[PDB]
């Protein structure tokens, strides 16, 4: 029908369901994706369907890396046409993040295949089943990282996908031009600080903002989102917009 | 009266009267500022005042480098603060833009001022004045240049002021920042032509472009200046968004 | 007494310029080599009757699989055996082709293949390489220039370059406590592919402001020999492009 | 005969180390100073003992004014008066002092010289080299930490950008007369004078590799990479000398 359709992923919580919600806020219908938050990502479908009914529904796919990672991903863009019949906006949001040290239980071929396939495989074939069920304002929006050239220390295999998810960016923003879909990223610095983190390395990390000594909420992140898909963004491709606070302009 | 107000530098024509004009409608109080084009920022003020009365003032002033420079620059800050009371967004538009060839009717030191003086010296100096004279949403919108890493032949001195303006907006991002005043960047790739270029050589321009092959309108720059200056762009700063139609990813 | 460094990729084109001039400089080589058997053996045999016992081959399949962290380690391995050191790994070794996004490898080959060869097996040799450590002790990425200008349709590679920058950077970071610096070399045009047509290849180099012509392999090697110099003891975390200014001309 | 350069800012450290390793790898140098008359002279005098004629001093105020254009022709045309060439220019001489955006000298005068020294001067420095023209090509000394930089030096960190844009605008248009322009861009090297040893030592303690300062010398051996013939398909590269400083998050 007639409101746009948007994929969000790993959309069950934190950045994703913001965004999620004020794509929602804004007229979309949503696809929350969700791997293991099953319950997270019902919960939400609910709660948008109860404010506009027939205007969510969930989808559960693991982004590993994987020979069938391919078909997965088809699935997701799949499930925005069965739902909706149409898919005008794709939002890469999912990603593993832990740290891999060079000098040294999963195995590496597992670290690679988690950490490089949610970060930046998934999101290239994601691209690419989005762009092969077109038939308006398409867009892709990735989150990025601020923070991808002053990296955290032991963290090499995340910065390597976060770098791949700039190329791709690139890539796709030249490549998809002609068809009418603008790609775009957006970096936060920190934002969301990791639920394991303990209060007093979460206050370490908010001290370093310039602007407020805190981190962005989760709707600041939105916003930029939702500036991009946008038609106040239509010129804009090959983009990705920085919400750091000035963090990654501070010097060690 | 509780509305806030903005300086919009170079005003009278093309960009800078389509930022004045957006930063309006969304309802704030102009400083038209201009050097040469005088009956158009009057006629710009009136239809703005035919608006909302009182709500659109002129200011005139060359932003050359001279020793009078820091004065002229004050002087357009005060305008702002003598009119409306207030002085929230500064957006420093305009620019002088000519070829400055390294090998062989101005001379050298007058491409100097003028080219260095309009798209970095003024913007440095109105940022002091507006910094020094400081429900609070203050911030800085530079107009800088997608293409400043890929630069037109025998530029230099243009380039060199607009990389000069990258540095400014990051440097007084972090400075500003425990103030509250954000700072950040517009890069347009290609947007308004030259009215007397021929269109033969506007479409080779054009031609470039991957989103559209076409050039931004003004008010699609202006659209991002607007998103940067709005609430929802609160923690953003120090961030430089191109509105380029990814003219800078083209390869040679 | 002679260091000793790894050159993936070192039988041909820009890799084999790089295992000379190192050679040349006195260091002992491994000559890493895929599928180009003879021409590694042609080179290690030109350069031990310069020097006896100097250069020793080491064939790999750098393809990202369940085996890859196994073939690194013993790409990096055979150095140690065959010298008793490994002082520089140069990751030179590369796929490259396009992998158009709207529509043969299965897509999951090209990835195992672009991101597999220029960025996972960069990462899983560099890991090797920092476990098994006065010295100077570097590894050199070969980057490109062209990564944020990139070639219609080739987004796995230009991630996979992309993804080798960030390596660069994070192992710069991660292994300067141990004195192991890590930079990149990043040509523009050097050696067009074998496969490209002459009136392609006349084209790109009509487009370099230098000399219109691309780089020679030597003139990469060179920045390669400045990197792991003694010259360039305090620089780690840099990548320097040499391009002619290729990548300063716009569309 | 001899290739010759001109070194700016080259009486002492970073400027010093420069002229004395192009000088030892062939060169003959101009001196270029402004107020280190004394240790200028000096260098010339060390030089020259270890091979005659192969050094001169060129004083001169590199502040932008309207006679800025012509002390820089004064620069190269010395080169050209004493060594009948100029193969190398080296944009080294920079004025480096907080200039707050929130409140001896005037505003103006802070322009004149952050911007003047850091970026006008090497424009016009490189339009005279390039006016009067084998292996030919200039470097520009810039800051590694351009994109993170000091609080409360706007100025200062404008005139490096500018020379930035400068390295890669010149590197484009002199590219077809076979002149080569790059930069090399220290993170932190010869702290300054003025600076206490504690201050010193946290800067030093910054540092990935090695938690010390560049010394001038390896700030040199960059420069003579990019001057010499194994950088001769190299233009509108900027190599970092940092040591990793520039990777280190706040
Ligand atoms: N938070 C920050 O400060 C910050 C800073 C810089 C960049 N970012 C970027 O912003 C985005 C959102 O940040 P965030 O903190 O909201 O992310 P997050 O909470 O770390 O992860 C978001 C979701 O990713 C999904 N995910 C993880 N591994 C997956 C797999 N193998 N398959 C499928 N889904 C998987 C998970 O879904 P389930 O829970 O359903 O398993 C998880 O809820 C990310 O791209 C991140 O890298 C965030
Ligand atoms: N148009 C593009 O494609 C493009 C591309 C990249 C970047 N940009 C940037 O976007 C901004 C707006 O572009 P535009 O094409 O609208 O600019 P423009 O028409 O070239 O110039 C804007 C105004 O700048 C003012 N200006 C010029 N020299 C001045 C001086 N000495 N003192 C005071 N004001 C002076 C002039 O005002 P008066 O007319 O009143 O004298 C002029 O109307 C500029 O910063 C520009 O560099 C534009
Ligand atoms: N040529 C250029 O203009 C250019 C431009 C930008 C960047 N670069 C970078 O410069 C470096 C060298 O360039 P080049 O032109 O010399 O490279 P190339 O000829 O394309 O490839 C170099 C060698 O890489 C090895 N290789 C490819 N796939 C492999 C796999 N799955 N497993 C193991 N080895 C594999 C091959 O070895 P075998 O032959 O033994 O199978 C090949 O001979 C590359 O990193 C490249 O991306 C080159
Ligand atoms: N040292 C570092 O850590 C560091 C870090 C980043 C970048 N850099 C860059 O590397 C270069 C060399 O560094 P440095 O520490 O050796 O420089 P420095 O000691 O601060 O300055 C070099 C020389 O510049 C000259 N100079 C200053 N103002 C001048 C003017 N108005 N006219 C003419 N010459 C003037 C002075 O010459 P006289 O003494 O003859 O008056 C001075 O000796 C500079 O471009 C610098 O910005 C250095
Ligand atoms: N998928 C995700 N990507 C990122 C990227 C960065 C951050 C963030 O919070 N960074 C600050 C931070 C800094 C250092 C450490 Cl050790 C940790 Cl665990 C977190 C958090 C996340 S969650
Ligand atoms: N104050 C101004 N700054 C700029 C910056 C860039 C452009 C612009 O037109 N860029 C594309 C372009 C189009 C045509 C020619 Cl001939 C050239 Cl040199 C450049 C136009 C302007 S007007
Ligand atoms: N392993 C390798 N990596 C690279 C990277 C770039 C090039 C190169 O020649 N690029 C220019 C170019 C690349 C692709 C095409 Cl289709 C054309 Cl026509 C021209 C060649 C190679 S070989
Ligand atoms: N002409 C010159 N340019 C520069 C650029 C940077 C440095 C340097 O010392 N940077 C480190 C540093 C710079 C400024 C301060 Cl306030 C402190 Cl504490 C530490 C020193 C110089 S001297």
């Amino acid at each position: 029908m007639e409101a746009p359709a948007a994929v969000v992923t790993g959309a069950a919580k934190r950045i994703g369901r913001a965004i999620a919600v004020k794509l929602h806020q804004t007229g979309y219908r949503v696809v929350i994706h969700y791997h293991n938050s099953a319950e997270a990502a019902v919960s939400l479908a609910d709660e948008l369907n109860k404010e506009r009914s027939n205007t969510a529904v969930v989808c559960q796919a693991d982004l590993t890396n994987s020979n069938v990672l391919p078909a997965s991903c088809e699935e997701i863009i799949n499930s925005c046409f069965r739902a909706f019949g149409r898919c005008d906006v794709l939002v890469n949001n999912a990603s593993a993040f832990y740290p891999t040290p060079l000098v040294q239980g999963k195995t590496v071929e597992t670290q690679v295949a988690e950490l490089i396939g949610t970060n930046a495989i998934a999101p290239f074939l994601l691209t690419m089943s989005f762009a092969q069920r077109q038939k308006s304002n398409l867009s892709i929006v990735n989150l990025c990282d601020a923070m991808v050239d002053q990296p955290c220390m032991a963290f090499s295999l995340y910065n390597m996908g976060k770098h791949a998810l700039v190329g791709l960016t690139q890539s796709a923003a030249l490549e998809l031009a002609p068809y009418g879909i603008r790609v775009n990223g957006v970096a936060p610095g920190v934002s969301l600080l990791p639920v394991a983190m303990g209060e007093e390395e979460k206050d370490k990390w908010r001290r370093k903002v310039p602007l407020g000594r805190r981190e962005a909420s989760a709707e600041q992140i939105a916003d930029a989102v939702i500036f991009l898909v946008s038609g106040s963004a239509q010129y804009i491709t090959g983009s990705i917009i920085k919400v750091d606070g000035g963090l990654s302009l501070v010097h060690a």
